[PDB]
């Protein structure tokens, strides 16, 4: 079975009934709410439906509170959705009107302050592309490049306009405090500019007293020039395509992915790719040749996990979508899981140890490769290396398991917390056993630390075999 | 400037006012004629466009005669086009009948004779779906198990369903012979399943009396299980992705295509990606995230060159996918040109000398990389390696110069007979020269032969300051 | 301090009053007492003073029994010596008969039965050369063909001619008899040929009822054509030059010696170089160049240990020899102590425990490597790896400690059994800490196994902090 | 047969009738005349001997003027000689004396001017050994710390301490010039110090008119520690161990030597390594096993030549020595030629040419590789590659052959000035051609370049079969 993680957005599309368990039972690693869309009372239902499902089934379901970030979006239409055709005028504006095809509006105040002739509008990440004419007063008058439909408030970009909008607004710091609340166990910000936009959203939890894994979504060339710097800072990333692709050249991006998966692994961060992944399956049963090419190629970059975001958000084949996916990654992990190597030893003391740890089992013809964690650190130095054995990591903190699963190959037991490392084998030995594919005499590597209830204090490694007495 | 290859399919939306001039203006490198649809008046004109537009830019393009095989497909619809959707019964015939969504007809006369109750049917290279019900005397009854619309004489695909047709057809022959009598430089052969197939293709050309490359269309298991055989026998490849993608799982076609492009790579023939590669841009004027990366996967996967179906023949924007698609090659080229390396050392004595032929250039920081060549089989051994210096071939026979322009990153020359290796080095001096971006002093490696005009007789290299006295 | 271990052998040089002690302070690792000369008082008083200083100064120091084996010489001469000289005839014969220079005998009494014209004889390895003309009755009648002094009781070589005798001789039995129950370390068996003469020395040894350790002599063609085998059978090997060089060419020796040191260290057998390493040494208070050379060659071949024998037992400067032996070997090593790589992966459960060990060890600036053994094994798959890191062994047999002082770069510090991991780790701090050399907080990495006091357990990796609460 | 060369020293045990002839048949390379020893007819009557038998055999054979440098000496005592023992007092003077045991005289004249106490004195590189107590007016009281026999003007050196003497003395410039006039091919400069000491040298050959190759003699600390700028600055370099060994701590030299040979390989110059390779030989048959080991193991570090010293300037076994220097070098080299790699990629014209000429022949199974070269450049950077292929220089300029005959693997043929590529080639097919082991048909790969008759000119390679149309 799977060793890349699926994360699926939910909307509209996965309220209907027992769907959520259905994804979940088709694959779903990790739910992202997309805080963009929605009511709070939307969110807490698919919260809900998730921990049903997650505990229902005994999958590992993390949940992802995606914040919405300094978008600039469309006001409505009154018709709700129009079309623009190529040759046409339009006219954006800051101020309040009742919104049409010829005059629309949009959230970004300073739109017509900062837009200046020449300038270009992207909708819906390309769907049509505008060019700015003039401003006349309170509005942009726009020519319309390519033509197409846009809908109430669907998102714009505007290339190279310096947009000054703080990295949480106050929708943003309402949303991270109903999702922190609700029991989310991470949180992706979007438009990360600097290494330092972490901190805010991290001030907000101390407020409330609660932090998470904070993801950042890379979809700014400041992020991209200060990529290293923003994988340190935070926890894992996101490779978020669709406002990439509209802030860089869209040609760019392919690249940029690759360099950002690298970049996640040699610090031993989560790496997610998103966006259009398998755009095709929103209307469609069966994918592009493109698409499948696209995830392929995504597992074989050596991605921790893989998203999908209309696909089953809105989409008409969500179910579908996720299978597929997993179809996909399979079909490739069978010939090989073997990943672009890091380009430096290990120095750190959990990385020297899990690429050790890594040697072993494989030489060995292990069953499989136990890693004990308080962080997950541990587990996540071994995760990135890829191995074709089975990952399981030990740990006492439930939500960690749940913060694990967006994380390559890798399964997770709780378990009591433990005051001694034979203590330790014990447990895995119980809960190994209690396993389809586990049995007695059976080979496992184990790592660990001590004391224990400490994190970074992994030290040791054991080859047990189930049952035996070599402690 | 770009080293990929383009090739573009031309139809219908290439037939408006000197469009075709606009591609090669653009960046089409080979024109595929497809015998699927078109009469010989819609060819001809087609290759006729070709021909001038290449002689008046200078630009070389390859005329690409592809021909139909063993397809098997539906009826024209009395309206034309239907909706099929899911739930509904359908039964495709052998018989002759007026066609409708109720009951319609198809080529293949064997169908009823062959198909099971349990076969699937996939329309449109994947995009409707049925099941076979049962067989009602020459009707085959199916109920639709995906839903969406099929148009008059489509291609259905009856997976591992022993298909019994031969490799070529009485039409295929026909056309063939008009293709060759037209002039064109290449043909290529659907649903190739065996190496003795061009055996056939040969023959006729024998015949007829005029040979060119024959490219193996991969669509078929049978294909993929003699690749290595296959590749030898064939003088090109194109990784046919759409018929290939319902012939196989689709989830197996990336790795196969990375598999045939190393294969193809290794024994120096020309490899083409074709098929979706841009889908999403027949409606839309830019791709997908995914679209992107499928090429510019195709690019580092090796390959000499990528290919667009729909995307310029029926679409709306053949001009931008055209620019498109040499925008993301020339990004992914420009970072590196590097391909996966050889799995041996070479060891004929043409791919040795064009082996050490790259690595003087490189090594001297040469200016540009020259070869000479009858068949143009030096010339594909150097591309292979993917050097990022420019590898510009000089032969005497213009025909080689339209079947090098699939072959990777190669610009040719074409140049009278010259009578000793002398004189060979004034000549290439001479045409370069004429280039713009040429200057005296320039340094250049020239890779020859003697005696000339002899096939394989490649035996020198001499390294030269343009214009100097070092022979 | 040095790694690479030095062995002596001892003689009447080493008879003078505290010179055994000056050569264990000089850095003697094992103490080399030759069978073939010298009487078992003469062996037993030295053995006594190997053991007095090596327990006085705290040094390891293994004791070998060197067997003289089916060694071939002459019998004794009239004069008791002669000078055998270019030109003349000289008879060799199976007879009995008291020498003189026109006829001396021989022990191999089949000289005459397996001798024919053409072959030769060198005698004292070499230096007087003589070829068999014909053989008469009981003689052999050969002719001098480079002349120069023979006498009593020397060694003769019969290159080429097939030698049959039995793997011990009874004299060889009687002093694995005398040196099993001095309580010698290590035993040498001279001119091995074949994997199953371990099993001869062996049976001995069960009926004496005490094993040693048995390292066998490769000075025979016959040894070297089964290399590999006879490294798997004896538990050492000791490339014996001298007798090498004259039954194989003298210039095929360099290349055996690099081929068997590395087929030593690939199967994890200690691996002696021997014979001649500094032979000027006997007359001289330095070496000559080539002699200086071939010391550090032996280093960077990869040797366990490198042996003095004439230098030391016999030589004027017994104790410079060993100085000298040991700056070379030092000045070599601070350079660098890389090793040839294996050319496999460990595949062996202490082999690839020992590995990731070193790896660990030395990518966390670890100050120590230490290893719990019973048998030595897993101690020798890491020494052969060549660490420049202080391999430390712990151990409860004392006996163990003086078998690897033949192993590279190991030193070994005896331990009560321990009954626990605990227990271990505390032993470890203890006798660690004892050293001027180590303080608390240090960093080291233990190997070691469970269950205690089993060979073959070893199953664990500890990264420890000297007497810290990691355990 | 052998690709190492072989330099011999000549003297006392060469000055019988055809015993230089012997030496050539056996296998001398280079010979060398040490002009420490011996007078200007001795050396004249050397050097005839070796230009008659080079000629009359066929065999290309350098002959190299040593020259003595700044050599520090003891005067001449009464007797001639005396024996220094341990615990003397022995006083060395810069005044004028004939010696005595007790107050001999030395020719470095600053001796007391900057000797301190506790310097030593190594006499006869070595063997005597003195400690410096006062400088008394101008004698040096010394303490003899290892006794032996000193004779007239024996060489002492001065380790540790900075001699200020002139990169060439009178001697050295007046035997410079008899040498050049007699027509010697290369020359070696003793004591070298700084690259510009060659410009001493050249001076004096630009006064005279003639210039040959220099080679510097690597005996000091400060070679060593411009060892790169003088293997640049000259032409060749010695390994010269004798009193490198002294000047040196001799532990250090082996490292040295390998440190140098890479060195001379990587800027493509000569490297010979001298000095008691085979010392044993001077009284006995055979060598030592250390002996034999140091000869293999300057082989597989890389060495151009190996030279002999005593062993045939005054040896009893001349022939012995250089056939026994063959036999192992040949034995070494059956195995395998290949020599630890280049560090770096080369980046001149020749060197690249010359490595991709290698290239092609090697993966052709060409039967040679032949170099054209006017100073010898180019056939140099391919001889430091070392190639198991035959490697055939061809030049116009005869000095060129006796200077190529101590570069590695390198047989040389002499041929007229062309002006003609065709002219060369077929050359090359005539010289072949009349030896037996070269025939019609045969591949072999040919290095050259045009205009001809000009150094660096090189630009080409040729595949060619003897006697064919490949022109
Ligand atoms: O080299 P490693 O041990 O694998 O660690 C890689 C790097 O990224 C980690 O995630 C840590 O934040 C860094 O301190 C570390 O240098
Ligand atoms: O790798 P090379 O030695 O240059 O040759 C490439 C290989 O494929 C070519 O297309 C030839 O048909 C083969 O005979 C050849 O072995
Ligand atoms: O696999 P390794 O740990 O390197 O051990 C290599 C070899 O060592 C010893 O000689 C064992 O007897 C072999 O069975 C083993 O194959
Ligand atoms: O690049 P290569 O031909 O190997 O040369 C590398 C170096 O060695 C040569 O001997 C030259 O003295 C240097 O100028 C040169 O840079
Ligand atoms: O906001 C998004 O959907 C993104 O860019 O991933
Ligand atoms: O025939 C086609 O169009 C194909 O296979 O891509
Ligand atoms: O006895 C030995 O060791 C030898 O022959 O070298
Ligand atoms: O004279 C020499 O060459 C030396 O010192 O080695
Ligand atoms: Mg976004
Ligand atoms: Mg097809
Ligand atoms: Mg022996
Ligand atoms: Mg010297």
């Amino acid at each position: 079975t799977r060793r890349g993680k699926i994360v699926c957005t939910l909307g509209p599309a996965t309220q209907r009934d027992d769907l959520v368990r259905a994804l979940v039972e088709a694959g779903m690693d990790v739910a992202r709410m997309n805080f963009s869309h929605g009511d709070y009372d939307d969110h807490k239902v698919a919260y809900e439906r998730v921990r049903v499902a997650s505990d229902a089934t005994g999958r590992a379901v993390g949940v992802l509170a995606d914040l919405q970030g300094p978008k600039i979006r469309l006001g409505r239409f009154a018709s709700g959705a129009t079309h623009w055709a190529e040759g046409e005028t339009v006219r954006i504006t800051v101020g309040a009107c009742e919104g049409s095809h010829d005059r629309v509006s949009t959230t970004y105040k300073r739109l017509a302050q900062d837009a200046v002739a020449g300038d270009r509008v992207l909708v819906d990440d390309g769907k049509v592309a505008l060019v700015v004419d003039a401003v006349e007063g309170d509005d942009v008058v726009c020519t319309v490049v390519e033509g197409g439909p846009v809908s109430d408030n669907k998102g714009i970009s505007l290339p190279g306009m310096n947009v000054t909008a703080p990295a949480l607004s106050e929708k943003d710091i309402e949303d991270l405090t109903f999702a922190l609340n609700l029991g989310v166990d991470m949180v992706a910000l979007s438009f990360v500019r600097s290494p330092a936009d972490v901190e805010l959203v991290h001030e907000v939890m101390d407020r409330i007293g609660r932090r998470v894994p904070v993801i950042a979504k890379l979809e700014k060339p400041e992020a991209i020039d200060n990529l290293e710097a923003i994988v340190l800072a935070f926890d894992a990333v996101m490779v978020a395509r669709g406002d990439l692709g509209v802030e860089l050249p869209l040609e760019e991006v392919p690249l940029v992915q690759k360099r950002a998966i690298q970049m996640a692994r040699e610090n031993a961060k989560p790496v997610i790719v998103a966006t259009q992944m398998l755009d095709s399956m929103i209307e469609n049963s069966r994918p592009t040749r493109a698409e499948a090419s696209d995830v392929a190629n995504a597992v074989l970059d050596g991605a921790d996990a893989l998203m999908l975001s209309g696909e089953t958000s809105v989409g008409k084949y969500p179910l579908a979508a996720v299978r597929t996916m997993s179809r996909i990654i399979c079909a490739v992990e069978e010939n090989s899981t073997a990943a672009p190597p890091l380009t430096h030893i290990p120095r750190t003391k959990r990385g020297v140890i899990s690429y050790a740890a890594r040697d072993i089992g494989e030489r060995l013809d292990a069953k499989a490769l136990v890693a004990f964690t308080q962080s997950g650190d541990t587990v996540r130095r071994l995760a990135r290396l890829h191995t074709p054995l089975p990952l399981l990591a030990f740990t006492a903190w439930p939500e960690v398991r749940s913060q694990l699963a967006m994380t390559w190959g890798t399964e997770t037991f709780i378990v009591p917390k433990m005051q001694s490392t034979d203590g330790m084998i014990r447990q895995v030995d119980k809960s190994l056993l209690e396993l389809a594919r586990y049995k007695r005499g059976d080979l496992v590597v184990i790592v660990a630390g001590a004391p224990p209830g400490t994190v970074g204090s992994t030290n040791l490694i054991h080859v047990h075999r189930i049952g035996e007495d070599d402690v």
